[PDB]
């Protein structure tokens, strides 16, 4: 149909159809008369998978022959989403499959909707892992994603009475055709036990064994015939485990619980044992596998053959574990083992928010990982000796820099461990990386300035343009060709089309189509009625105080109060859509969801309002909902308090997809505004510097309440039950927090936000100029490709060269 | 190679090879350089499965068009064993696959050994279910095996220090290529709750829901192109289950425990809740499915379209459940629902031993199945009203016949429920069925004589001859053709070959080859050295007091003591092999294993003994070990106390396979001796009548001890630590039981056993006459085909006609 979806040749289509029918019959054991849409999805899934297999085998073969340096991306989270469409895109099969399925009388788009998201992540961090794998495959790096195959991913979000309810995400119920179990590569992971000191070193004994069984999922590069591997570990009990009889068998579930469920916290540390077990499990199994591969190519060459990237501190135990293997098992001396470790490991920091930093109680590590604790103490001692020597007499520095925190309970600072044991530490946006050096890691920076880097985040333009927004991909392809899909910087060529009437018309047409398609999706799947001519004002992301969905709420109520004051005045109509999951134990986040829906209950049913203002809570925000709503958005809401959002990646998704951004100078927003020009961005609010100024003198919210009548009105409405008639005080916690303990200074940004929002409405009234500004955004979005990011990691951290050369078919 | 294994045509072989390589590549994602024997097994498994699929789809299609009466075999146990070889046999693919694999340079027999047994059964009962499915498919009945897909089957048995250790049978670890999950046919099963009485009937409310997900396994008939289904249910939690968050997800394991593990008790009732849950689970899901099918063809026709066979009382709740559906959900009146139920259901009794009879406490049923209990009470009342009217004034009868037992705790007699709610009740051998009518069900018989039938057990000659003993199958085929494989009565034609020198030579040659092959298997897999010229004296079966492995032990020690008395006298050399699992909680059974191995420790290391007497405990007796050891046996030990072994099926396996039988007039032994002639059978010991005589006067073991010096010697040796030097009193429980509380009268049969064993040795010294008697056994074994059995069930219970007509390919 459209060009970027590849060729639908007569041979190709005939082949796909016959393989489809082969799978329906032999794989699914169905015939045409009993097959459900789900059977059909499966037959197609198996058919597309068949095209991966040759390339997968060849690619892994190739890495064996060539023996390049191997990159190991360790993450507790891989937020993959659906695999089918992505596979077709990267293999150029999309049109062929559309055609083939069409001829069997099936709608491919309908079958695509049947696939479960692999929701093995919370948000930004998990999705970054997923874009990375895609980019690493596209850039022909010998790269492996290593994580945990959780039985249950991020919970499914239901709204009941405007409240979030959680349901188990049973994503494996119907099978996963993408994975391949590899029982033959099963490895033991050890827990508990005790340390025995002998003549020939320390020994870890009387451990409990859990087995780690790997599942391999193919990761196809973009049209380069490279297929990398994501290896996820499953926990399995050994067969002598507990071995009255019945209970012993039933108690196997204790061991296997390790890989049962993803912890649903976003930028929040919960110090639970099961979480530490997950962290050790993935690290122990991965390291063994890494070392097995290495030995099948002394340890001096390890760092020339291995890079290990730590995605946050979640896999920080990789550092003590590598030491443990090198010292205790391989019999290297400390100093050599340590050199190998530092040169192997690199650490990506994802946030500066203190609630997110992993500080594990010592008593937990003492029981669970007694040897790792000893190794940690040893690292700490030697590290602090370096500090002492560099900064003699600075006792305070020693305290601040220690891996071990004194206090109520002793804790290990996992971030301190990561910096000590890594040759590179990066933040995820320029401003975030600067903050790391100015603030939380100032001390570490002064010791080892060479370690601290920036690697600004990116997104894959495969999933995030071609896949989710084929209409926009095509009109771009029409002008500048297809080369940009794997070289996003080429989008700059679009700047010469900013005064082109045809292009302006096309850009606006795709947006309108996306909006119609999304408005219809709302009706079908959730029985809700939105005006497609309204401005689509979208804030989608995890529900957090720092991300200030509440600021958006205040704007929404303001628009509402303004309409009621002057019903007969013109306002640019808006659909305000807010979506995201709250962590199940995060009371305040659960309250914000309730407020959002409660505002909707009032606003959407007011006859005076008309279709001038709608408030929609988008249920079950996940990767596949993002693919739908982001192409449909006009305004991207990126309104975190300056200094809190380390980077963000949503912001990039919307830039790429023809939305304008309203946002603070926070995270990658800064680099985005710099790329597009400040005049093509709706920047408001305090800068980092202003927030600091407010902190020194003290944040008094009352001041804002006293001076801004519009704001006082909102707060009175909240307090008095305007938005909760049956429970007048439902929102007392919200009001109380805003007035007395707002860490995120919602009121401070209120005035500048509302004014800046007026400027958005003003520009929306002028379609041609709106669209021209959109063009200037899309055209400068190239920096925010994960290909750029990965190329930077490869050159400046991993010490490998990216490649765009095809492997042979 | 050999004829009964089918044709290896050039097209066939070429096809198999290319499909093998297709699977290796696409299914297994391996190439030739990385494939393990296990990969190869899998590729072949997938290749053979492909040949089933067409026939499976066609067969189920056919049952839809023709709409015949459907047989539902409900069992908690299906002891399937391996599927690969069986599939090849029934599809005539065995030679083709041998050839194809040979040309790829693989040994098919080596790959066959990689397959896990589906050990979803304990012993006789479970294996009977498996032979039945085979026969039902061979006789073209529209039949469905319904059970539970246990994650863990019968435990793997290790011997450590001569003691049984249990290990989890993780049979699904590497995948099961035979099953097909059918998530779309998932059904809710309800538990707990309470009963509400309304205007329009009783209602079962506030229940916990567990989901039952079915897995279908194909059951191929012998060369008739019929493929039936075994549907096994897996327990799955609903997604709102428990739904702080983490624990809720982890607690899903409570619900799913239902299908986790097979209870490893053989002829023993354990009144545990989890077992009752398993029993309800399989019944609830099966009935719903049965009814769904029926409605897609009023309830008057149900019994013309449905037969439900209850394999023991394990699925007895089918009766109250059917009532519950008909009365509470479908709104039939009691009497009509009851008529439908009785005409639908039939009950097979498997034992008369009281320890085996299911007597569920009322308090358990009250909590778990409150409605079923009410229905049970209602059945009881109406049943006892019939009894009262037929036997006025016989208050005692009423007590004896009640479904509800009075006492310490009230219990439901599940057997009483089965008789009341079934139109047919059968035993499993003539003598067993007679005992049912004379003793435990005398009262029920007098009320409804028409209900009581015999259906003597059988075994499938597919698995139990062709598959495990191809050499014997062939020499038979050479003389009389192949027709006997699906018509075992034709073995009678062999009687005219009893004086044929060539046949005698061939029969003896196959036995010798089987023995050599098995002796070698012992060396390879278990590093043990046996003389292949010895008589192979084999007792393989679950370890039980009633089966009197101890009697065998007494014989073994006798032979030993006789050798030591007269070292320089000739004795026919014997390898005595004893194998079987003990239930994990069955202390006495665990002691017998220890005694067996302890005898081995003494006997096998005595230089005076030479290779004249060896004692081997065969570890991990299971279906696939039976396939190996049974073809290799000379003497089948069937030595249960008369009246205890309801039938036995091992006895039949050995008859078919060229062993002579030493046994009591117990179970099917009686019919076997009747078929072959008593003079071709080594019958010894008390009859049923003699045991009764001993019971009236009282069993004094001391008497036997006082009168039989040979026996006194053994008992003194046991007592004084001859067989346990380091723990002199290890076997005090054994001695004490034999002397004071032997329910099975081991000493009573001792003298007659030892003498009869001498007659076996005498005949073994004369190979020609041994072999002639063997011929007379094989030739009369035809009655013991499960095809005869199933044909009898079909005609006299289910009301359907068997068929040997092929379905079209
Ligand atoms: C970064 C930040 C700033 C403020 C608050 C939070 C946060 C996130 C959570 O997921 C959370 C939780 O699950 C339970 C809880 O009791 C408190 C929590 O607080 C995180
Ligand atoms: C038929 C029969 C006659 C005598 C004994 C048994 C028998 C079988 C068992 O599996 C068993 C057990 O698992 C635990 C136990 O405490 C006692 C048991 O007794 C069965």
């Amino acid at each position: 149909q459209i060009s970027v979806r590849g060729l639908a040749g007569v041979e190709n289509v005939t082949e796909l159809k016959k393989n489809f029918n082969r799978h329906l019959h032999f794989t699914l054991v169905k015939d045409r008369n009993v097959a459900t849409p789900r059977d059909y999805y499966f037959a197609l899934a198996h058919t597309v998978r068949d095209h991966l297999v040759g390339r997968w085998i060849r690619t892994q073969q190739h890495y064996y022959e060539k023996d390049p340096k191997r990159i190991y991306y360790l993450s507790l989270e891989f937020y993959m989403g659906r695999t089918l469409q992505n596979t077709m895109v990267n293999l150029a099969l999309e049109n062929a499959c559309d055609e083939a399925t069409y001829q069997l009388g099936l709608d491919m788009e309908e079958l695509e909707e049947i696939e479960e998201d692999a929701g093995l992540g919370n948000g930004g961090l998990g999705r970054l892992a997923a874009c990375f794998l895609d980019s690493m495959a596209t850039l022909g790096l010998a790269a492996y994603g290593y994580g945990i195959r959780y039985e249950f991913g991020i919970f499914n979000q239901k709204i009941c009475g405007g409240w979030q309810m959680e349901e188990a995400d049973d994503w494996l119920r119907y099978g996963n055709p993408w994975e391949k179990a590899r029982p033959e590569f099963t490895l033991p992971v050890h827990f508990y036990g005790r340390v025995e000191h002998t003549s020939q070193g320390a020994k870890w004994v009387d451990t409990q064994v859990v087995l780690a069984m790997p599942y391999d999922t193919p990761v196809p590069g973009y049209r380069n015939n490279v297929v990398n591997t994501m290896r996820l570990w499953s926990a399995k009990a050994p067969n002598d485990f507990n071995l009255g009889y019945i209970q012993a068998v039933l108690d196997r579930n204790l061991a296997e619980n390790i890989s049962r469920v993803l912890y649903p916290n976003d930028n929040f540390f919960e110090g639970k044992e099961l979480r530490l077990k997950q962290e050790y499990f993935v690290v122990a199994a991965t390291l063994q596998d890494i070392i097995r591969r290495f030995k099948s190519s002394n340890f001096d060459a390890f760092p020339d053959k291995v890079a290990i990237q730590l995605n946050d501190t979640h896999p920080s135990l990789a550092i003590p574990e590598l030491m443990r293997v090198l010292v205790d098992l391989e019999r290297l001396d400390w100093d050599k083992a340590w050199e190998v470790t530092v040169k192997t490991c690199a650490y990506t920091n994802h946030t500066v928010l203190p609630e997110a930093l992993e500080r594990w109680p010592v008593h937990l590590l003492e029981t669970l990982l007694p040897r790792h604790l000893q190794i940690i103490y040893e690292i700490n001692q030697r590290f602090l000796n370096r500090v002492a020597a560099a900064f003699p007499g600075d006792v305070d520095r020693l305290r601040r820099m220690s891996l071990v925190e004194e206090g109520a309970v002793k804790r290990i600072n996992m971030a301190h461990l990561c910096i000590a044991g890594s040759h590179a530490v990066n933040g995820v946006a320029r401003i975030h990386s600067e903050i790391l050096k100015k603030t939380i890691f100032k001390d570490f920076y002064e010791l080892e300035p060479h370690k601290f880097q920036n690697k600004t985040n990116g997104i894959t333009p495969r999933r995030w343009l071609v896949l989710c927004n084929p209409g926009l991909a095509e009109i771009i392809a029409e002008r500048i060709g297809e080369e940009y899909i794997s070289d996003l910087d080429q989008l700059r060529k679009l700047l010469s089309y900013v005064d082109d009437e045809a292009f302006i018309r096309d850009v606006a047409k795709v947006k309108q189509e996306n909006k119609l398609k999304f408005a219809a999706y709302l009706e079908r799947e959730y029985k809700v009625h939105i005006n497609p001519n309204s401005l689509f004002d979208v804030q989608v992301k995890r529900i957090h105080e720092y991300k200030r969905q509440l600021l958006n709420c205040l704007h929404v109520i303001t628009l509402y109060n303004r309409i009621k004051k002057e019903p007969n005045k013109f306002v640019v109509p808006r659909t305000v859509m807010i979506g995201g999951k709250a962590a199940p134990g995060y009371h305040m986040a659960k309250m914000i969801i309730k407020l959002i829906t409660a505002i909707g209950d009032v606003v959407n049913h007011d006859p005076v309002v008309g279709d001038r203002l709608r408030v929609i809570f988008l249920e079950n925000y996940r990767v596949s909902l993002a693919e739908k709503v982001i192409p449909a958005a006009d305004l991207s809401e990126q309104i975190s308090t300056a200094g809190t959002e380390a980077s963000g990646t949503g912001n990039m998704k919307f830039m790429l997809n023809g939305a304008l951004t309203i946002g603070t100078m926070d995270g990658a927003n800064v680099e985005m505004a710099e790329e597009a020009g400040e005049e093509n961005f709706f920047i408001f609010g305090m800068r980092v510097e202003d927030v600091d100024r407010l902190d020194q003198r003290g944040y008094n919210a009352q001041e804002y309440y006293d001076r801004i009548p519009e704001l006082r009105q909102i707060i009175e409405q909240l307090s008095s039950g305007f938005f909760s008639p049956k429970q007048p005080d439902l929102f007392k916690d919200i009001v109380n927090m805003l007035m007395h303990h707002d860490r995120f200074k919602v009121f401070a940004d209120y005035e500048e936000y509302v004014k800046c929002q007026e400027r958005v409405s003003a520009l929306y009234k002028n379609p041609r100029e709106w669209t021209r500004m959109v063009i200037r955004n899309i055209a400068t979005s190239g920096k925010f490709s994960s290909d750029r990011t990965i190329a930077q990691y490869a050159r400046e951290i991993w010490g490998v060269e990216p490649s765009r050369q095809r492997l042979p078919a």
